[PDB]
């Protein structure tokens, strides 16, 4: 009945896939690269997946993708585009699992594949490192979407539980903006771990992704489950989130730019945060948060000046 | 308005200290003639590090005056046998502790209400004492009388203070926090199973609520710093108790030895028995409440426990 091509082999791309053929689904992983197909084909590993057998079949060819595939972006956002432009046929539908929003458009994943590819589509968002997935250690998410209650099925496992819900929009923007808290947070933790501080900005910082989302017609309970408040603390609180790590550096002394060329991982709070921020100006919506993690990561502001203004 | 603050643990001692230090008139009282000494003559505390605490202390209840606002710092479940023994009632509480009473399955304004008679507020949030003692960046809310004037005497540049209504919400969401803590460390000693605690936290916050709304609490209290970020910093930092309980417990270590190891307080230990009573009474389904029971007080394994809760 049904095949998932997996577009996009960094972390999460590779273990989703990975765990989707361990479910007994047709699967096929699309990387970028043809150095990595053939790391996964001939030596069942992945870089980017630490101690894991990677038996999922690899591929560097987009002409693959047939017109009854499943298509699940794990692509970052800010690339997304480019590669479904490049697609030689339109997918039955789009899983999203990216988060974040497209810089220059302020578009969500959801109305880049309308734009582009305009199939049905749903998004899988939650507190789901990669790190931790592969060790099948217990995981729950969301799925929000068409057709979630067949992909609910053949998505879960016994350590990894999807719930579904219908707000796509509140989904999306919860999981891309969390990562913009998320910068802010691993700060405080560059300072020493300063944890009333963090747990007073995810307090804060939740309810700012809430009014963001609002705005754009997303259900304030969407930002009190997994998608929202769930996901921001597992990516605040947990050593492997890279924006957290991203913002802990600079915290440090490390330069933002150069921290950004240091890893073939991407940090989307550092994207997302410029496409947050132009959102806000057009639609004058005040972000404090979005906007000192904006200053520090792209106007060199001092980490603690940032700090200091915030709290007044 | 004098402050008169009742117990020199960690956190009496470090809010007694914090008034002191910004003009308030308090005076600090402590059970044992040791410590009240150590504080008059060597300026320090074994509740409170590298800190000179230079307030008042004094071992006698008699130093009440009808005028003093009592600030209440000893542990739940041995607030009463102390205010029992008040020479006068004060003009109010302000209450610093988080629980509820075993004997009877009061909140610490049903205590006050019942022994005292006098007007009430809770300060409540995520606030370490060991942070607020270093001066670092730390909110909380307060609910109840005269709370507009109390933040304005409370309030630090580094202490903030915000207002709300729900006494009774504050009082529950902090109490019941530290029953998710246990939880919360619990996944710690398994080794840091950091989806499976954001996950445990996102359905902890909603059982948390749900108790609260059934004795009239306001829904957005808990997703205010009372609830959510009192939560967050006693899940997810090295500075809880609670968390080091059970951390411990999924260790191996036996639940009681852990207890007697220490002249702290572990809350959640406490408060988890009085829920459990309250529960089985008013036919309040409690799923986490419970197996943190189970694991504490009838040794249930910790991995028999996740695998039950998952369950649920
Ligand atoms: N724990 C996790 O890692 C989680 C990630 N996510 C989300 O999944 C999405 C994908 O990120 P993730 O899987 O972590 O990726 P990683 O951070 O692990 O790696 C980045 C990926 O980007 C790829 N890429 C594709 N095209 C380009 C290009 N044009 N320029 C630079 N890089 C390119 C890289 O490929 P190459 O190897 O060829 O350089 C690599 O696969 C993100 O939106 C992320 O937020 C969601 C949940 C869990
Ligand atoms: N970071 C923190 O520690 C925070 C604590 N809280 C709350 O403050 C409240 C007070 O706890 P905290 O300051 O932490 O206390 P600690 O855990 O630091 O110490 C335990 C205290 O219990 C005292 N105690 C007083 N009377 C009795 C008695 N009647 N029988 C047995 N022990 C007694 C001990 O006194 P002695 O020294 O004589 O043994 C000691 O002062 C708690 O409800 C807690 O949840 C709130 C915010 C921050
Ligand atoms: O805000 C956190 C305080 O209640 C301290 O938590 P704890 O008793 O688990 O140390
Ligand atoms: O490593 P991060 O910060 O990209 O976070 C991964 C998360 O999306 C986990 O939910």
């Amino acid at each position: 009945e049904m095949r998932f091509f997996v577009l996009g082999a960094g972390s999460w791309g590779t273990v989703f896939a990975q765990m989707l053929h361990e479910n007994g689904e047709e699967v096929i992983l699309w990387a970028r690269r043809k150095e990595i197909v053939d790391l996964i084909n001939v030596s069942h590993t992945s870089p980017y997946v630490e101690e894991s057998k990677i038996t999922v079949r690899a591929t560097n060819d987009l002409e693959e993708i047939k017109k009854e595939d499943i298509l699940v972006i794990a692509i970052p956002v800010q690339y997304i585009r480019e590669h479904l432009l490049r697609l030689p046929v339109k997918p039955s539908m789009v899983l999203n699992l990216s988060k974040g929003i497209e810089i220059k458009t302020g578009k969500r994943v959801s109305e880049i594949v309308e734009e582009i590819l305009g199939c049905p589509y749903a998004v899988l968002s939650g507190p789901s490192h990669a790190e931790e997935v592969a060790k099948k250690l217990p995981t729950a998410v969301t799925l929000a979407g068409e057709n979630s209650k067949e992909l609910q099925k053949r998505i879960s496992t016994e350590y990894f539980r999807v719930y579904t819900c219908e707000d796509v929009v509140g989904v999306e923007i919860a999981g891309a903006l969390k990562n913009v808290i998320a910068i802010a947070a691993g700060i405080l933790d560059g300072f020493g771990g300063w944890d009333n501080a963090k747990a007073a900005l995810e307090t804060r910082g939740i309810y700012e992704i809430a009014r963001f989302g609002m705005f754009f017609g997303a259900d304030q309970k969407t930002f009190m489950g997994l998608a929202g408040i769930g996901d921001l603390m597992v990516t605040c609180n947990s050593r492997y989130s890279r924006n957290r790590r991203f913002g802990e550096l600079i915290a440090r002394g490390f330069n933002p730019l150069k921290l950004l060329e240091s890893s073939n991982q991407v940090v989307e709070g550092a994207f997302t945060v410029k496409a947050v921020m132009k959102i806000a100006k057009e639609n004058k919506i005040d972000m404090p948060i979005s906007e000192e993690v904006y200053r520090v990561v792209y106007e060199g502001k001092p980490p603690l000046q940032s700090m200091r203004d915030l709290m007044r």
